[PDB]
């Protein structure tokens, strides 16, 4: 089915567009062409600088009676330079303002690394390392819950959080809402087996990001490996007569995961709906599994001494 069921009784669109680094100048486009062909769920984020475009997307197919709000599934995220507890709410309203939304149906808190706060997103020191906060996830949890009890946000949840990270918060004493989503990075090369089978087996909903491989991540190397490139990816498509992208957006849906792929250009947004009318065989499925080296898009070297860095665990 399209959608799947949340801890707090709502429906979550199993396939939804994602935003990072589609650029202010082309995102409005992007979304309402995304809505126009199908998309109800937006990943968004305050950090990717564009919370407002997207905004103007979603009020506009709203005015022309193209959809309505209770049909959006419109998910934001919580930056690392706001994890104290006195700056959660605040974060949370300039996301809605820009989003001009009365509500966000899922707020995650988008690391678990909190970060210096002040107006620079990434603060590093002289020597380039991140300038961490005084800030724990448990508190920041609490002030997350408060939002929920304030009618800001319909379901909190949590993004690149490890076992033990999620372990914290559903053995929190007190604990008023479990976390409905961990979002991680997942595709081929990083599968996430122990991870995806600790959530499910709390009830936690896993949303995998960057299921193209992000080839568009700043940091990208020559080198690197290209999921979208990948000869024996393209072979499976070409079996089911399906592009790479198909592929690997269908892939995680059959794992009882919500995936995120991101595009700007209105082909390939609607090239990357129409996987509803294929199904990938159990070897297919096995063979991609067989892909997995542990790889990471989203691991930077300059986060890896902050005390809740979540990659140093095996999961
Ligand atoms: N929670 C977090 O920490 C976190 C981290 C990373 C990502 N995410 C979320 O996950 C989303 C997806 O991850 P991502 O943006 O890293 O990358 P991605 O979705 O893996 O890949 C996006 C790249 O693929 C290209 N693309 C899209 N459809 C294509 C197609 N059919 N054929 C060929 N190329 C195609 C896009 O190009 P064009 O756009 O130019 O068409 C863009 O360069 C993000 O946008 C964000 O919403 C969350
Ligand atoms: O966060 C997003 O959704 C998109 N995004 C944007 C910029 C960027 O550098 N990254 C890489 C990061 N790695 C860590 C790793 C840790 Cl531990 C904390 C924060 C980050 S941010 C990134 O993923």
């Amino acid at each position: 089915a399209s959608r799947i069921l949340l801890n707090n009784g709502a429906k979550m669109p199993i396939l939804g567009l994602g935003t990072w680094k589609s650029p202010p100048g082309q995102v409005t486009e992007a979304v309402k062409v995304a809505i126009d062909v199908g998309y109800r769920h937006i990943d968004c984020a305050h950090v990717y600088q564009n919370e407002n475009e997207v905004g103007v997307a979603i009020q506009e197919k709203l005015r022309e009676q193209v959809v309505k709000r209770e049909e959006l599934f419109i998910v934001s995220k919580l930056w690392c330079t706001y994890h104290e507890k006195g700056l959660v709410k605040g974060a949370c309203q300039k996301t809605l303002s820009d989003l001009k939304l009365d509500y966000l149906d899922l707020y995650l808190i988008h690391w678990p690394t909190g970060f210096k706060p002040g107006k620079e997103f990434f603060p590093l020191d002289e020597s380039g390392n991140v300038v961490p906060s005084d800030t724990n996830i448990l508190d920041t949890w609490a002030a997350m819950e408060e939002l929920v009890d304030e009618g800001l946000v319909k379901a909190i949840g949590i993004s690149n959080f490890n076992h033990l990270q999620v372990e914290m918060i559903l053995n929190k004493p007190g604990l008023k809402y479990k976390p409905a989503v961990n979002q991680i990075e997942c595709h081929p090369y990083l599968t996430q087996e122990k991870l995806i089978q600790y959530c499910q087996s709390k009830g936690i909903v896993v949303t995998a990001y960057s299921p193209l491989g992000s080839p568009d991540r700043p940091w990208a190397k020559p080198e690197d490996p290209s999921l979208l490139e990948d000869p024996r990816i393209k072979a499976i498509a070409a079996k089911h007569n399906k592009t790479t992208a198909q592929v690997l957006i269908r892939f995680p849906m059959q794992r009882n995961l919500v995936v995120i792929p991101k595009s700007v250009t209105p082909e390939r947004i609607a090239e990357n709906f129409k996987v509803f009318d294929f199904e990938l065989s159990s070897q297919d499925m096995t063979t991609l599994l067989s892909y997995n080296r542990n790889w990471r898009v989203c691991a930077p070297l300059s986060c890896t001494s902050h005390k809740d860095y979540p990659f140093h665990e095996e999961f």
